[PDB]
């Protein structure tokens, strides 16, 4: 298990708020900050906008939106994921 921090930058407004999760990997990671970030009510995945694969980068949620027989739809805005060493 590692750690990573998670900004959620303009779903919180840049306020500057961020919070760590716990996961196998960074894309596992992305996944449990969308469903913190998003609520109980998302379910979904994610892909990866900045930063190499299996490291730190912008990640966005997406979804199929309900009601609809096709097409995935983005949900939230982007966030931040970054692999954190705790001591």
């Amino acid at each position: 298990m590692n750690t990573y921090l998670i900004d959620p930058r303009k779903n919180n407004d840049n306020s500057g708020e961020r919070f760590t999760v716990d996961a196998v990997d960074i894309t596992a990671a992305a996944k449990s900050a969308a469903q913190q970030i998003l609520g109980e009510e998302f379910e979904g995945l994610v892909y990866r906008e900045t930063g190499e694969s299996n490291g730190s980068g912008m990640f966005q949620a997406y979804h199929h939106l309900h009601g609809t027989n096709r097409t995935e739809t983005t949900v939230g805005y982007p966030f931040h994921v970054m692999e954190l060493l705790e001591h």
